[PDB]
């Protein structure tokens, strides 16, 4: 079949910052030892993929981006034991080698084999993609905006064969990150007051986790008032737009919560909202979690007295989940109806319309657009 | 005999920043409702009292500083029920009203009735001290650099009648703060690697707590190498002087710990060491606690990606302990030989030689100087 052969297929190649993805033919090499070649079925558009196009994130170009997705194994290289041809899988943008000291720690999830922004390759340092005869870089070891991709085994998890890939691709990034940020990283408590800054796909998933944790109050914060209705549908008890007030938003949230909230989340990616989210939590016992990706080459300025009083400030990737252990469990929980993903899906488009999906996100009109291959 | 009447005694008044304390005759009013007048027996010289003199901390002047101390109750105002004349007590620079949101919270200890720097008075907004035809401000509700002081009842804890006050005054600030920072705020784990920046009285107490928690490695960091022998006596496994290295201290500690420490503590009061302490903790699961007091009105600058990878940054006052509940317990623990205080006392002087005590601290030769009244 195609096993052992170079596959020619369609992919979305980003050749330059601030330009449209180029949908064109690429050559995908067969998998080497401990690698998995996957036929993609659905991919979501995450704001971090847009960060590569705007320069917010600096990744080596040209590149095949995409990290929130699901597909079916087409073939495996020598030594693969955790997946087989025909299995439904989700690529893991943070790997889980299971042997490093972070993988063995009870709370860490940033596996030391992670391939972050500067490392635009597979684990062996090379690429499996060619376009117009030129080598193309990988992204986060996943590169899912392609009809076929090749990933390292520690970067892929087998999931339930009955799951709907057009929905569960969100477990690869958006949903898990927000939900885990509330239930695992902040460990929101029953009856608490939470403030969530940013009501995109990840922020809505933080609201779902605060509601599942039993929070009594969930204040959504966004400058785009069109995001409020969906936020309330999934759990927000109130929504506030910072542009409607004469005072800084942290002052407004502190007054609203009678002294500061128990848990706050920054799910935007701005330095001023990271500082405001910290400030609006209660000065002695509040907890603030940074989920948004800050702008490249910019430092945050803050008064350390905000921490000395007793606040906890922390960040996390992928909701704190150890990726290969958690993604299959999250898909099984979805199959058991333990959470819902339809509230995050506002648009469905064929993969070929990827640029239209990115323009929907940039214009503020969508939450998650799912691309179907 | 002195109950209900003004007491004329000596106190150390600070009339101007960067000047010596003046031992002067002051008038101490009798205690009003729910107030306790205390005969001081011993007071420790903490670097935060020196911060008032240097301008690192801004407090309304003139002022009677002092907040680490122990004494005996001389008289009680109307309604007092938790202490009686003749009881040994430790003034609490952070109160425990028992009724506010923080006091009712399981982890929080900055009671909403705390009198911080701008609030140079008793709880009722007035002063009990007069000197040279003028009212003198209080400091942290305690003002212990006086033969007699008056404190609100939510700011005083009764302790064991057989307690050695010349030693347990350190439970009023340095010891408790450092020890709690490790065992209650950071919750140091057995077998972990800790880094302690600053080896003064509070840093040595942090080392005592990390050793009590079973850390496997405790790295003391100080630019004054004369502080290393005592740090190793109380538990440090190694000491490093940043001046001996070409690289910044956070990189040195990251290498020493093969990727970052589990727990780091800033116990100095500098913006750059607060950022260095956060950077030297492990990027996915490290915890950094800010204990030092930074300079007034100055923000720090940092890369938020230090937190997005998974680090936790927090600060705490008085080791996270709820004060009225914890001070008597810590004194009982001292009487039962659960911890030691002599390692922190390097010098003893009469109260009349307070300026010499501050000169000792500023010269780098002392850890804690205990003043006897
Ligand atoms: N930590 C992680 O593992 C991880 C995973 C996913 C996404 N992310 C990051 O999380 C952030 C959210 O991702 P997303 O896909 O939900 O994005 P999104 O663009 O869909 O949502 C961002 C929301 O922030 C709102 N917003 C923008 N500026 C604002 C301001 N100044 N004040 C208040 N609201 C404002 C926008 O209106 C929008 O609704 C991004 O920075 C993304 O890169 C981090
Ligand atoms: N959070 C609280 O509740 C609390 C309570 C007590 C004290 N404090 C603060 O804790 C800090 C320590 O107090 P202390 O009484 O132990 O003070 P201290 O002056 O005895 O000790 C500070 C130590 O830091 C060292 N130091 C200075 N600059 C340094 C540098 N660049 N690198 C490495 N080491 C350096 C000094 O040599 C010294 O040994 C002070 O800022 C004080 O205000 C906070
Ligand atoms: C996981 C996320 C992209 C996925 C997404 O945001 O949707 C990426 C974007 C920026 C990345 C971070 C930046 O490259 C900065 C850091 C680089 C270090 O080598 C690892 C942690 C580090 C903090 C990275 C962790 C993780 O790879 C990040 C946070
Ligand atoms: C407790 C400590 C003084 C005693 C000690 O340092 O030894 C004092 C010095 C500076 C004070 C801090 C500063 O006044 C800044 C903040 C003021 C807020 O109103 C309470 C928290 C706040 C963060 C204060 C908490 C506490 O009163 C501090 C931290
Ligand atoms: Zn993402
Ligand atoms: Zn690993
Ligand atoms: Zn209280
Ligand atoms: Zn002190």
């Amino acid at each position: 079949s195609t096993a052992g052969k170079v596959i020619k297929c369609k992919a979305a190649v980003l050749w330059e910052q601030k330009k449209p993805f180029s949908i064109e033919e690429v050559e995908v090499a067969p998998p080497k030892a401990h690698e998995v070649r996957i036929k993609m079925v659905a991919a979501g558009i995450c704001r971090s993929d847009d960060h590569v196009v705007s320069g917010t994130l600096v990744a080596p170009l040209p590149v095949i981006a995409g990290h929130e997705a699901a597909g079916i194994v087409e073939s495996i290289g020598e030594g693969v034991t955790t997946v087989r041809p025909g299995d439904k899988v989700i690529p893991l943008f943070i790997p889980q080698c299971g042997k490093c000291s972070v993988c063995k720690h009870p709370e860490g999830n940033l596996c030391l084999k992670n391939l972050s922004m500067p490392r635009g390759t597979m684990q062996d340092g090379t690429s499996r993609f060619t376009c117009r005869g030129k080598p193309i870089h990988h992204f986060l070891g996943t590169s899912t905006f392609s009809q076929y991709t090749v990933v390292d085994e520690i970067s892929v998890a087998k999931i339930d064969a009955a799951s709907p890939l057009e929905k569960v691709c969100l477990v690869g990034c958006g949903f898990s990150t927000g939900y885990g940020s509330a239930v695992k990283v902040a460990k929101v408590t029953q009856g608490s007051t939470c403030a969530v800054f940013g009501l995109g796909g990840v922020g809505l998933s933080v609201i779902m986790g605060c509601k599942a944790a039993g929070a009594a109050r969930i204040i959504g914060v966004d400058i785009n008032k069109d995001k409020f209705a969906k936020a309330k549908e999934v759990g927000a008890t109130e929504c506030v737009n910072p542009q409607d007030y004469k005072k800084p938003i942290q002052e407004v949230l502190t007054e609203m919560s009678n002294g500061g909230v128990d848990f706050s989340f920054e799910v935007i990616g701005r330095l001023d909202t990271m500082v405001a989210a910290l400030s609006c939590c209660q000065e002695a016992y509040g907890v603030s979690v940074i989920v948004g990706v800050p702008p490249d080459s910019q430092n945050l300025s803050m008064n350390p007295m905000l921490l000395l009083s007793g606040r906890t400030w922390k960040g996390a990737i992928f909701g704190g989940f150890k990726s290969k252990d958690s993604v299959p469990k999250l898909v099984a929980d979805f199959m058991a109806k333990k959470f819902a993903l339809d509230p995050l899906i506002t648009h469905v488009l064929p993969f070929e319309k990827i640029n239209e999906g990115f323009d929907l996100l940039r214009s503020g009109k969508s939450i998650r657009t799912i691309l179907t291959f």
